[PDB]
């Protein structure tokens, strides 16, 4: 799963989409999500 200030993952991420839990991926650009 994707850490914590980690890329949950954009367009053309394929792994951890997912943040750990209580963080959301907030997509700031279309490739880079970050989990906050």
């Amino acid at each position: 799963t994707q850490s914590h200030y980690g890329q949950c993952g954009g367009i053309g991420y394929s792994g951890p989409t997912v943040c750990a839990s209580g963080t959301t991926c907030q997509v700031l650009n279309p490739y880079y999500s970050q989990c906050l």
